[PDB]
């Protein structure tokens, strides 16, 4: 996340974080996600596209920090691992950037909601905020787009949801931004969501509900001028999350 503010758990408390073991038994982290039941966890599909073994992934639900085993904090390993068959990539554009991710603790439990761990509500069908709209995006991401590490401690920003016809300009990204995206951008072009942040929610208040809208998937640079973030419209994929999950 460039600029924001740094937060902790307790505020966004359906964020997940996903690291990969690698050989040797490093670990590293990948990409965000979001707790949509206690079972499941939603992320992007890009992030898991080049390795896509269930075992080599580590879900942590409940973690404020990168590196801090945070108290109350759930680990788990993913029983399956659902990449959309329809994933692909333009230079710039990701297609069906959404993934599922059936997580386990060594137990064979699913998780236990607490104040540190929550589910986030998906949307309903053709009910997505109107642009202008102000909405939350949460991550270990990049605090600049020159930095090669990730912040220690958990991020979150505000951005305003940016029209179709608005994000197809020829300045922004013309006819490769479809209707099954969503742009949102700072209008000072100063905060936004960054590599690392991938995977991680949108998360919109609409009619007084807290609802998963997006999910980070790509955009040009980082906070840069005419160049939105654009997020997985999670409404379109309804029926895709009720069949993977059923
Ligand atoms: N301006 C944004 N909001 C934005 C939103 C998401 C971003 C995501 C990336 C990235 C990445 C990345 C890095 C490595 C690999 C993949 C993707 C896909 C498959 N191969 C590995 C970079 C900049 C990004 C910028």
């Amino acid at each position: 996340i460039i600029g924001g503010e740094f937060t902790t758990i307790e505020n966004q408390p359906w964020f997940a974080a996903i690291y990969r073991r690698h050989r040797g038994g490093s670990v590293t982290y990948v990409c965000g996600g979001s707790l949509i039941s206690p079972c499941w966890v939603i992320s992007a599909t890009h992030c898991f596209i080049d390795y896509p073994k269930k075992e080599d992934y580590i879900v942590y639900l409940g973690r404020s920090r990168l590196n801090s085993n945070t108290q109350g904090e759930m680990k788990f390993e993913v029983e399956n691992l659902i990449l959309h068959k329809d994933y692909s990539a333009d230079t710039l554009a990701h297609h069906n950037d959404i993934a599922l991710l059936k997580i386990r603790s060594k137990e064979g439990r699913c998780a236990q909601p607490s104040r540190t761990i929550q589910t986030i509500a998906l949307p309903s069908m053709y009910n997505d905020p109107q642009f202008g709209t102000s909405c939350e995006i949460t991550g270990f991401g990049k605090e600049q787009s020159t930095d090669y590490l990730y912040p220690e401690q958990l991020k979150m920003t505000v951005v305003k949801l940016i029209s179709h016809r608005e994000c197809q300009q020829p300045h922004y990204y013309g006819s490769e931004v479809t209707t099954k995206m969503l742009c949102a951008a700072d209008p000072q072009w100063k905060t936004d969501s960054c590599q690392g942040d991938s995977g991680g929610p949108l998360v919109c208040s609409l009619q007084g509900r807290m609802t998963l809208t997006g999910i980070v998937s790509w955009g040009r640079g980082c906070a840069l001028k005419d160049k939105p973030g654009v997020y997985t419209r999670v409404s379109h994929f309804l029926p895709w999350i009720r069949s993977h999950t059923k």
